[PDB]
């Protein structure tokens, strides 16, 4: 399943996932291609932000659905 990933200034990044994958999985597959820490990483779909244990089809994340990525520094 192919999705989409975007950042406030317009980059976007395409992903290759399943519906059983874990936002967890998810912020690792960014953190393979662009190098973002997971800890920092917070997405957000349909206006709610996605909680790390849960799946992609519990939010009803599908092909060609767009999740948006945001900053969120720890320290
Ligand atoms: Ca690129
Ligand atoms: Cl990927
Ligand atoms: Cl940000």
């Amino acid at each position: 399943m192919q999705i989409f990933v975007k950042t406030l200034t317009g980059s976007t990044i395409t992903l290759e996932v399943e519906p059983s994958d874990t936002i967890e999985n998810v912020k690792a597959k960014i953190q393979d291609k662009e190098g973002i820490p997971p800890d920092q990483q917070r997405l957000i779909f349909a206006g709610k932000q996605l909680e790390d244990g849960r799946t992609l089809s519990d939010y009803n994340i599908q092909k060609e659905s767009t999740l948006h990525l945001v900053l969120r520094l720890r320290g």
